[PDB]
């Protein structure tokens, strides 16, 4: 039996009520994949010899991806942060020599429910 409450993490947070130092063996708690995170489903732990373990170590909630930001046939963009589309890159719009791009952003950033801006259009 917990002698402890369930940690809350980084990419992870408790979803349910927690208020007690001591819980009952075989409690699981659900943690939610924060906004801008997913996993599949939840991560699952469940307390078990009195710390709290993974009933699914499999489950992390990781970046969630972005899709698609808008591609041109004429441009380039570059991805900081990753190499996917996934939260936390920006699409660093580029173009052409002859070209720059109209609009004040230059690029697009990964935010949690997608992107933040749109194709800038290179002129």
């Amino acid at each position: 039996d917990c002698n402890e409450l369930p940690p809350r993490r980084n990419t992870e947070i408790l979803t349910g009520s927690w208020s007690d130092q001591t819980y009952p063996e075989g409690t699981q708690a659900i943690y939610k994949c924060r906004p801008g995170y997913r996993s599949l489903g939840n991560v699952i732990m469940v307390c078990r010899k009195g710390e709290w373990v993974a009933l699914n170590p499999l489950r992390k909630c990781q970046k969630r991806p972005c899709g698609h930001p808008g591609d041109t046939p004429f441009g380039t963009f570059t991805l900081t942060g990753g190499n996917v589309f996934e939260y936390g890159v920006k699409a660093v719009y580029t173009c052409n020599e002859g070209y720059q791009l109209l609009g004040e952003i230059n690029y697009r950033e990964c935010d949690t429910d997608g992107w933040t801006n749109d194709i800038p259009i290179c002129e």
